């Protein structure tokens, strides 16, 4: 692909973290921590999983950025409306607001309803993100494999102002417990 001149800087907006986050001075990365970080609770943050959203809101143009997923065994990865519901049970679709892949149990798949099986030779180790406002497409590409296409969302109806969303899984496994790193431009 040629979107990497859309880089934008994206940073995490600690407000909208699941108490349990543990984000980095730079706030640029994000990890699950082993108990609650002792932080009050607040309306904006998401009750029931290990989910943040990035402080930039966008309404208009081309954006474009990358994170680090390595050794994750689980994680959910994209954008979401800034109304998504915080509190409660809630599945990833473009129906409640949320353009998503995400790995889980040893496969890869979009957030659509029902979800999409994806086709990925090369597990990768950075994700890239692509948002065109005005058209109505959320693209995602495979880094580790020359930038390859993993997943287009068109015909998205965004229907208000998008945030970066991240979800760094759970760690039941004690094999989960890497960070999400927003990587530099
Ligand atoms: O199940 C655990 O690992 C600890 O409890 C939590 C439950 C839901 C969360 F979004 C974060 C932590």
């Amino acid at each position: 692909h040629h979107h990497h001149h859309h880089m934008v800087h994206i940073t995490l907006d600690r407000n909208t973290a699941n108490s349990w986050l543990i984000i980095s001075k730079d706030r640029r990365q994000v990890r699950m921590g082993d108990t609650h970080q002792n932080v009050s609770d607040n309306k904006e943050r998401f009750s029931n999983y290990p989910m943040v959203l990035g402080a930039q809101r966008f309404s208009s143009g081309k954006m474009y950025w990358e994170v680090d997923v390595t050794q994750k065994e689980a994680w959910d990865l994209g954008v979401c409306r800034d109304s998504v519901q915080r509190k409660g049970q809630f599945s990833l679709s473009p129906e409640n607001g949320f353009w998503t892949i995400w790995l889980w149990q040893d496969s890869y798949e979009a957030g659509t309803s029902p979800q999409t099986t994806l086709h990925i030779q090369v597990p990768p180790c950075q994700i890239g993100i692509f948002v065109d406002y005005e058209a109505g497409v959320v693209s995602f590409y495979n880094i580790t494999d020359h930038g390859s296409l993993i997943y287009t969302f068109s015909e998205c109806v965004f229907a208000g102002p998008l945030r970066p969303f991240f979800n760094v899984g759970f760690n039941y496994s004690g094999g989960n417990a890497a960070p999400l790193k927003l990587c530099p431009l």
